[PDB]
């Protein structure tokens, strides 16, 4: 049989809890914001270890995929920049003359755009309404892009999303989300099997960031397809308006309900 | 005060002892070997997570540090390529017309420098005596390049790896060993005061690569000073025989004892 491992660690020298994104982009842009100086690293809630480069969040509006650059250029009136990152999409907007803000909950990130040019409110998405200064929105276009539908999370979760934008949406607001309509790899058919044991929808995974001896919380992650998506949105304030495919990628535009 | 994070996995759904740097190697071979392809994820025994592009183990030789270009250039007769990797540093020889061994522990390292045009023998450098088969060897020059001398290990480890590489190596044979000068960073101190209470040498680290479900062993690693590779070196049947500095780097070359 296979041997497990076992944990790294030990009392007083032991990862904790804490803001990884934002150190790894802290320094991917301390070095130019380009690729090869820093690496996102993802663990998945069974040890599942996956690398990225962080350049990916600098990437210029000419390297983006097509389904977010149609949303960026699509964007009209007061725009909120939902989970920004880096602010890629939103600094794009600030140099085109819009009214964007952007919203991040992860403080290092949040300081990264807002040294870029974007400026950015800390909070989580469900914490919008509470922490939202008065005289900021409420918003034409609600952009939730770079995978923007998986990080609604499993439906529970997007619900309460969903109410908190619509909470600070102004009439006729749109949100412009990108997602992938891939298939489940056969090999995640064993952590699948886990998740049907815990109750856990089929495609989601749970994941956490780690850099250096820190570790970001566990959050749902998936790829939602185009139909997940709108089951997804029954019953919510907002209605699945159209579906736009680049390939795998798509693009969907959501509209609040009058 | 700070909040330590957690470990992941869970019985059935957990990192499993294995191969991690194999499958890297084999992953960013079969993209092209460049950068951007795959990533080496390095866990410190506790939790410090750093990744870096596994591209660097495909570079060509105009891209070496000069302290690894000098080293291969200047390798005569038999070569054993210590710890090869994806060859890059055998390739070069066997290129060139020299009679060239690798020797590594990892399995998929071993399987992609094979695939490259690098024979390559898998062994643990301490089982080289048992494992080389009859007619390889002994070889003249010993490569341990990559910061190879950080691979020698603790002390005793160091004494155990350069005394099997005295038993397989012909008369005069050397070692061509490349290092890294520099001081302890600041942030260690932490860990540092950890090995002291361990009674582990200062400067030392115990790391291990993850990737995907798999884990390798734990292993020390260390940047070794010209000075520290001196002192290890007494007692052993080698010599150190110059060292050649490149700014951080420095090269060294170790003689065999008559
Ligand atoms: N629940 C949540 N509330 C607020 N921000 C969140 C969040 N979940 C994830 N984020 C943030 O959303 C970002 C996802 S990475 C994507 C960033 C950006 N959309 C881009 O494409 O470049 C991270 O910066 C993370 O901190
Ligand atoms: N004790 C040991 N015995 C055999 N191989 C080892 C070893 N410790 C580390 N290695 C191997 O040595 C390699 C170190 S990475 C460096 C590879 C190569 N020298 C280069 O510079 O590109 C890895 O492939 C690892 O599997």
């Amino acid at each position: 049989g296979p041997v497990p491992a076992g944990a790294a660690g030990a009392p007083g020298h032991e990862p904790l809890l804490g803001d990884p994104f934002g150190a790894v982009l802290r320094r991917c842009l301390d070095g130019g914001g380009t690729r090869d100086l820093a690496f996102e690293v993802v663990e998945r809630d069974d040890g599942f270890i996956i690398a990225q480069d962080a350049g990916i969040y600098f990437a210029p509006p000419g390297e983006w995929p097509p389904t977010e650059q149609w949303a960026v250029e699509r964007a009209r009136g007061r725009v909120l920049d939902v989970g920004c990152g880096a602010g890629r999409h939103g600094l794009a907007l600030r140099e085109a003359g819009l009214d964007v803000l952007g919203v991040d909950s992860s403080p290092g990130a949040a300081e990264v755009a807002r040294e870029r040019g974007l400026d950015v409110l800390e909070a989580r998405f469900t914490e919008l309404p509470a922490r939202l200064p008065d005289g900021a929105g409420p918003f034409d276009t609600f952009l939730l892009l770079g995978n923007g539908t998986g990080l609604l999370g499993t439906p529970a979760q997007a619900r309460e999303t969903l109410g908190a934008l619509a909470e600070v949406a102004a009439p006729g607001a749109v949100i412009l989300g990108d997602g992938l309509d891939v298939p489940v790899p056969p090999d995640r058919a064993a952590y699948e099997r886990w998740n049907a044991e815990r109750g856990r929808p089929e495609g989601f995974v749970r994941i956490r960031l780690r850099d250096r001896l820190l570790v970001g919380e566990w959050f749902d992650y998936a790829m939602i397809s185009p139909d997940d998506l709108g089951r997804v949105l029954a019953g919510t304030r907002w209605d699945l308006a159209s579906v736009e495919r680049a390939g795998v990628r798509y693009l969907a535009t959501l509209r609040l309900r009058d």
